[PDB]
């Protein structure tokens, strides 16, 4: 039998920041259904990650706090400025 | 410690159809983070469910096959026509 009551879930993956959930620097969000990966282009004015600014090469040494990151906004699939200073985790 | 490698997942829920995944008739998709529900207005031209057309009140009696449904497209948060005939499950 089919289950008419079961919705099809789609899950998309974002970076946590003090300016909210971020799309990647290419404004292309990675997503999955129950059977496949797929990309979604972020909508215009969505927040996107521009840069991750770590102090060292070894994340665990600074992972008791968030890290510094620059945040832009999506404009026709490009992460546009001006950049804003956030904390990411 | 924080886990810099962990993305924040957001999951949204759609109806399966022969015309692809559908938003509800109000073009408002139900979603959740790991801590909360939230709604998202579907983007313009997304497919939306207009009607579910069951033959009986008791779904299990027809659940060996999909059910008949009408499909529209979202226009500024309203499910617009013309309607298309699909099978939903």
């Amino acid at each position: 039998e089919d289950d008419y009551t079961a919705y099809a879930p789609l899950t998309c993956y974002f970076t946590n920041s003090t300016l909210g959930l971020l799309a990647p620097p290419n404004c292309s969000v990675l997503c999955n259904s129950t059977t496949t990966w797929f990309n979604e282009t972020s909508p215009n004015n969505a927040s996107c990650l521009l840069t991750v600014d770590f102090l060292t090469q070894d994340a665990i040494l600074q992972e008791n706090q968030p890290y510094n990151c620059s945040v832009g906004h999506c404009d026709n699939g490009t992460c546009a400025g001006p950049p804003r200073h956030a904390q990411c985790w």
